[PDB]
């Protein structure tokens, strides 16, 4: 039945701001940062553009993390469809990194955005607490998509057309298991094109699941955004995406 997948990370994030002020996570775990009001307007701005497309999305599945679902919540409002939190499509934290955040309840972040969540939707698979190398996050997307699919499918069987919003790490790893290479440290072609994860980029792929084939027929598209594509990523990087060393690097640089 699922025969499109729009794939977007989140917007501008708060502590991409040079000098602040940072406030601090609403949900006082560590991480967890809101958007930026930049962020905000692209998230506007993806909610327009989706809006604005042939074949909308019919449900969003978030990450559990803030700034996912506060991406997400201009496109609910804009298409009013269901929006789900599934903790296997959440961030990426190494297994040396100091803390490793485990996201709010679905009764704590619901306190955040009232009504927009809906309930009774078990994750598809709960990334490790103690961290997880490049090659375990990659194996973790790829175990998820066959336990999601199914659970879709099954609970929805008339959803052709879906979306996740996610993180930049998650988001490529989700897109290359779909491509099916066997990381995500590689191009998809011969050009050394890679997958594109700036700040509310989005990507779609269009069709027994692990049988199944995909095309990426969008690219972490960003047109629609006033500002065009930032904070672009991939795991050929060193840093975590979007993390204070991550930034830290492209401004003493540019």
């Amino acid at each position: 039945a699922i025969e499109n997948i729009y794939i977007a990370r989140h917007g501008y994030r708060s502590n991409w701001l040079p000098k602040g002020p940072y406030p601090p996570p609403p949900t006082g775990i560590d991480n967890d940062v809101p958007l930026s009001e930049h962020g905000v307007e692209q998230a506007h701005e993806l909610a327009n553009y989706i809006s604005k497309l042939d074949v909308k999305p019919e449900m969003i599945f978030s990450s559990p993390f803030y700034r996912c679902l506060e991406t997400s919540k201009p496109t609910v409002e804009a298409l009013k469809i269901p929006l789900y939190v599934d903790r296997g499509v959440g961030e990426w934290y190494k297994p040396d990194r100091p803390i490793i955040p485990e996201p709010a309840t679905h009764e704590v972040m619901s306190k955040f955005f009232p009504s927009m969540i809906s309930p009774d939707w078990e994750p598809s698979i709960i990334p490790s607490n103690k961290g997880e190398t490049e090659e375990d996050i990659f194996e973790r997307c790829h175990k998820f998509w066959p336990v999601f699919i199914d659970r879709v499918e099954r609970k929805f069987p008339n959803v052709k057309t879906i979306m996740i919003v996610t993180h930049a790490a998650t988001k490529s790893a989700l897109g290359m298991n779909l491509l099916k290479f066997s990381s995500a440290k590689e191009p998809i072609d011969n050009k050394g094109t890679f997958i594109r994860n700036g700040s509310c980029a989005i990507d779609k792929f269009e069709l027994p699941f692990e049988e199944r084939e995909w095309k990426l027929t969008m690219n972490g598209n960003t047109s629609f955004l006033t500002n065009g594509e930032e904070m672009n990523w991939t795991f050929m990087n060193a840093f975590e995406a979007g993390s204070d060393a991550d930034i830290k690097a492209r401004r003493a640089a540019e």
